[PDB]
C-alpha cells in the first residue's frame, strides 16, 4: 500500500533562500529545512535526533538505551520491510548525545509513516524471551571488540582520549551482568520524560506542511509521555583535553590476535578559525602525497599507513594512522624523519607546486553536490557540530588567496617542530601480540590511569555558533 | 542502654602517626584512621561521605535527594532524640556530590547505634500527608529565596557562575509539580544501589576493630540492595572556568523583595599551591585591617561589608561582599578607590607594619586544637577537598616568614593593576527593588576554558 501517486513537482516559492532558515523555534525544538531547486526528485530526508542527559551518564543506562533501540527496531522490522522494499529507509541509532534517527525516502506516506514510528516508539512494549535474546546476543557482540584491527581500535582510543567523558568497552561490558527487564521498563518513560529534537528536513515538501509535521511530532510526544521542553542550561556539550603546551605524551595497549603494532599520532592545532582551516588543509595536501610516496611506498613501512587531518568537536587535528610489524618508537623516529624531510621539502617549493597545489586543494574542497543524500549528510554533520556556517566556502576561498610559504614555516615551527615552545604533540601506541637517522627527542610519559591522567588537565573552550 | 561501660582510654600503638593514615582503600570505600594523641578523652567522632552519581544529575534528582534526607531526618528524629539525650550528637546533611553523615559521642555504643542507623535509613518508607507538609515546607523555603539577604544572594550567584554546571532555584521551583510517591519510590533503590563510601574515624579506638566494623557496615549495604562499588572513572569533580586572561565582565540581577543591592567582586588568582595560599592569606590580611579603618568609618559604604578569600573546588579566589542600598557602579568606584588605597598602602609599608602584620597572620593561623571535633573537622575539611596535606600548617608558616615587602608587590601587579596582563576581574550586581553583557549564561560559558585539578599527594 506504500506505493506512491505523488509525482507532482512543487514549484519553488517567493521564499528563495539558498539555505535553511529557522522557521520554527520553541523551547522544545529547533527546525531546519530546505527543498531541491536543482535535483527535482520526489524524495525527502529526515534526521531527527533525540537529546537527553541520561544517555551517557553511566554504562548501565547506556546499555539499556542500546538494548532498547535494538529491540525497538527488531519489533517494528516486520512492518518496516515493505517500506524498505519500496525505497523508504529509516535508521534508529544512539549517540553520546541521545538516540539518532535518520529516515530517507519518498514523498508518499512521510507524515503518516513518521506518525506511526513516533507513536510506536512512544508507547512501546517488551517481550520476555525477546529481551533474553537481545541481552545474550549483544552480550556476545561485546567481547568481539577485543579482536579488531588496531587502526580501528586506535581510532576508538582517539575518540576516547580527545573527549570529556568516555566509557571504555570493558566497563560497559561488565555492567550488563545485572540488567533485568523491570529496571529497563521503569527506566524507559523516565528517559522519555524530557528530551530534545532538532531536525533537518530536506526534499519535496513545503514550509507550512513541515511546520505541521514538526507540530505533529511534538504533539504526539506530549500525547504519550507528556514531554515538556528543556531549559537552555542543559544544552551541554563535551569539552576536549588541553595539552601542557610542550608535552609529547603516549601509551600503549596490546592486542592478542594480530601480530602488528598500530599508531595514531595526534596534533592539536586550534579551533576552526579562518586561518587554521586553510593552514591545516594546505598542510594536509602537502603531507598527503609525499607521505604515500616515501613512507608506505618507498620505505615500505606497512600497508595500513594513513596520514592526514582530524576534525572532531569543532577542533582541528592532524593524525597518522599506521599499523605495521615494527617497533613503534622506531616508527616514530621515521615519522619524525619524514617530518624533517617535509621540513626541507617546504623551502624547495617553486611557484608551480604552489599554484597547482592550491588549485588542486580548491577543487578537492570545492564541488557542487550530486546526490541529495550526500549534501544532507554534510549539512547534518555541521548541524550536529553546531557550526551552521554554510557559506564557509566563500570564506575559505577568500582566505585562500592570502597565503605565503613562509606562513607555513610559521605554522611549522612553534606548533609542529621539535624545538617548539608551543609543542602540542601526542602519539598512541598499540602493541603487537608477542611484545635513516633520528635525533634524540625528549622522553615520553608512562600513562597508567587515563582517569588520573585526565584529572588535572584543562578543557578547551567551545565554539561560537554561526 | 546500649552497654555504656567502656570509657577506657586506649594507649597509642606502633602506628605513632600524628595525622590520619589511609588504612583501607577499595573501589567501594576509602578509610582513614587516627587515634587521639593530645586530649585522651573518652570520646569518638565519626564523619562519613557516601559518594554516588545520582546527586546533581538534574533538578528533579536533587529535589528527591533533598526530600530523602529531609524526611529521613524527620523519620529518625523521633527515634534518635532520646539516644541524643544520652550525650551522642549527630548530623545528617548533603553534599552536591553525596551525603554527609556525622556521628559524635562516646566510644561505648556508636557501633550499635550506627548499625541501627544504617539498618534504619536502608529500609525507608513514606507517609502521604507528611510528604505533603515537607514538600510544601521546602516549597515555601524555595520561593522564599526571593526574600533573603543579598550577601547570600551574591554568594549564590558567584557559586552559580564560577562552577561547571549549575541548576537555578527557579528550575527547582517549577519542577516540584511532579514529585510523586511512586517516582521517588522508584528513585530510592536506584540511588542506594551503587555508591562510594569515605569515612573519618578519630578517637581512642583501634585500627582493626575500625576495619571490622566498617567492613560489617558496607557488608550490610550489600546485604540490602546487593550494593556494588562504583567505577573509578566516575569519581569526577566539576572544574572551574578559566577567564580569558584579560576580561573584566559584569552583569546585573534584580531583587524583588529587599531594597538592597548586593555586590561580589571576584578575582581568580590560582590553584592552591603552597606559595599561593600564603600569598593570598597574607595579602588578604594586609588589605583587611586598613579596610576596617577606611570602609565603615571613612568611605561609609554600608554595615555588611566583607572582603577576602574563596576556597572552592581547590581554587583560590578574592571577593568583596558588600550589601547596601547603592548604585552598583558608584559602589564599584569606591571599591576601586579602596583598591588604590591598598595599592599605595603596599608601597608605603615600613618594616614595622610588615612585622606586626606577619606576626598577626602567625597568631591568626597558629593554634593547637581544643577538642577532637575541631581538629577532626579540620581534617574532614581537608578530606572533602581531597588534598590531605596534613602539615601544610608548618610548611606554609615556614614559608610565611620567608617573605619580603617586594614579594607581594610582584604578587600584586600582574593580577590586580589596571594595566594588568593577568587581571581576572568579574563582579556581580544584585539590584534593589528599583565589559561585556551576559545574555545567556550557557552561551556565556560556552567558549570559556576550564581550570585543571590538583594532583593528590
Amino acid at each position: 500500500e506504500f506505493i506512491p501517486t505523488n509525482f507532482e513537482i512543487l514549484p519553488l516559492e517567493k521564499e528563495a533562500t539558498p539555505y535553511p532558515a529557522l522557521i520554527k523555534d520553541t523551547a522544545m525544538s529547533k527546525l531546519w529545512f530546505k527543498q531541491d531547486d536543482k535535483f527535482f526528485l520526489p524524495k525527502a530526508n529526515l534526521n531527527f535526533e533525540f537529546f537527553s542527559p541520561f544517555a551517557y551518564v553511566d554504562p548501565l543506562h547506556s546499555n539499556m538505551a542500546y538494548l532498547y533501540l535494538e529491540l525497538l527496531k527488531d519489533s517494528l522490522n516486520e512492518y518496516a520491510y515493505a517500506a524498505e522494499l519500496a525505497g523508504l529507509s529509516y535508521d534508529l541509532q544512539n549517540t553520546i548525545y541521545g538516540m539518532y534517527l535518520s529516515v530517507k525516502g519518498y514523498n508518499d506516506k512521510q507524515p503518516i509513516l513518521l506518525k506511526k514510528i513516533i507513536e510506536k516508539m512512544a508507547t512501546f512494549e517488551i517481550d520476555e524471551k525477546r529481551f533474553e535474546i537481545i541481552k545474550e546476543a549483544y552480550m556476545r557482540s561485546l567481547n568481539n571488540f577485543r579482536a579488531e584491527q588496531p587502526h580501528q581500535h586506535a581510532m576508538y582510543y582517539l575518540r576516547l582520549l580527545m573527549t570529556e567523558v568516555a566509557w571504555t568497552k570493558d566497563e560497559l561490558k561488565e555492567a550488563l551482568d545485572d540488567v533485568t527487564l523491570p529496571r529497563l521498563k521503569a527506566f524507559i518513560p523516565q528517559l522519555l520524560s524530557r528530551l530534545h529534537i532538532e531536525a533537518l528536513l530536506h526534499g519535496n515538501i513545503t514550509k507550512q506542511a513541515a511546520l505541521g509535521i514538526m507540530q505533529m511530532v511534538e504533539d504526539t510526544l506530549i500525547e504519550h509521555a507528556h514531554t515538556k521542553p528543556l531549559l537552555p542550561s542543559q544544552l551541554v556539550r563535551y569539552r576536549e583535553v588541553q595539552l601542557p603546551d610542550r608535552g609529547w605524551f603516549v601509551y600503549q595497549q596490546r592486542n592478542e590476535v594480530h601480530n602488528n603494532s598500530g599508531i595514531e599520532i595526534y596534533y592539536q592545532t586550534d579551533m576552526q578559525s579562518t586561518s587554521e582551516n586553510m593552514f591545516l588543509e594546505l598542510f594536509a595536501q602537502i603531507i598527503s602525497e609525499p607521505a604515500f610516496n616515501t613512507l608506505r611506498t618507498k620505505e615500505q613501512l606497512g600497508y595500513i599507513v594513513f596520514s592526514g587531518p582530524r576534525r572532531a568537536n569543532g577542533i582541528q587535528g592532524l593524525r597518522f594512522i599506521i599499523q605495521s610489524e615494527k617497533p613503534p618508537h622506531y616508527l616514530e623516529s621515521r615519522v619524525e624523519a619524514f617530518l624533517i624531510t617535509m621540513e626541507k621539502s617546504i623551502e624547495d617549493m617553486t611557484e608551480e607546486a604552489f599554484q597547482k597545489h592550491i588549485q588542486a586543494l580548491a577543487i578537492r574542497r570545492l564541488d557542487k553536490p550530486k546526490k541529495l543524500s550526500a549534501e544532507s549528510a554534510k549539512y547534518w554533520g555541521e548541524i550536529i557540530s553546531q557550526q551552521y556556517n554554510f557559506d564557509r566556502d566563500n570564506t575559505e576561498v577568500a582566505y585562500l588567496k592570502t597565503l605565503t610559504k613562509e606562513d607555513i614555516i610559521k605554522f611549522y615551527k612553534e606548533m609542529l617542530a621539535v624545538d617548539a615552545p608551543r609543542r602540542h604533540k601526542v602519539s598512541v601506541h598499540v602493541l603487537a601480540r608477542e611484545m635513516s637517522q633520528a635525533p634524540a627527542l625528549p622522553q615520553p610519559e608512562v600513562i597508567q590511569n587515563m582517569t588520573e591522567f585526565k584529572r588535572g588537565l584543562p578543557l578547551f573552550p567551545l565554539v561560537k555558533p554561526h
